Formats: structure tokens, C-alpha cells, sequence
């Protein structure tokens, strides 16, 4: 699920509805957009 970034960074592929839903953690190369969202899921943003 598609998620809105506080960490807006410089990759706007498509708009600040940039981030994923990411269950507990985040990935190998998917770094923090907003640290917490909802109780067992935070947004990360697959940024190169």
C-alpha cells in the first residue's frame, strides 16, 4: 500500500505518495519515509 513520505526525498517518481507499507521493518534498500505509521507497519521508500 502506497504511503505519504516525511523523509521527501529528492526520487519523486511519482508523487509525495511515494513510500510502502512495510510490516514490522523495512528492506535491504528501503529506507525510512515515515519511521512508524500504523501499530505493526512502517513506510519505506525503495530509494537506489
Amino acid at each position: 500500500a502506497a504511503c505519504k513520505c516525511d523523509d521527501e526525498g529528492p526520487d519523486i517518481r511519482t508523487a509525495p505518495l511515494t513510500g510502502t507499507v512495510d510490516l514490522g521493518s523495512c528492506n535491504a534498500g528501503w529506507e525510512k519515509c515515515a519511521s512508524y505509521y500504523t501499530i505493526i507497519a512502517d513506510c519505506c521508500r525503495k530509494k537506489k
